[PDB]
């Protein structure tokens, strides 16, 4: 889903679950999406770490994996628009089965 308003995009859960390269690694809050692409540049060579976790969860995962007061304002610092409503209950857990 492309917005056609250009402030606060409305990436899918959908989109994000083939988080194979660091360019295509986002994470989610809830409901809202932040990026995850550039915070992982942020640990040398730590894109592994969180990799997993991309296309999943952030309400744990992008404090665990960050740094301890660093992630925590930062969350809100790499807001690259919101999850769309529709995909966070379509993908809130997939089947754990893959």
């Amino acid at each position: 889903a492309e917005q056609s308003d250009k402030d606060v995009k409305y990436y899918t859960l959908e989109e994000i679950q083939k988080h194979k390269d660091s360019k295509s690694t986002w994470v989610i809050l809830h409901h809202k999406v932040y990026d995850l692409t550039k915070f992982l540049e942020e640990f040398p060579g730590g894109e592994e770490v969180l990799r997993e976790q991309a296309g999943g969860d952030a309400t744990e995962n992008f404090e665990d994996v960050g740094f301890s007061t660093d992630a925590r304002e930062l969350s809100k610092k790499y807001i690259i628009g919101e999850l769309h409503p529709d995909d966070r209950s379509k993908i809130a857990k997939p089947s754990e089965t893959l």
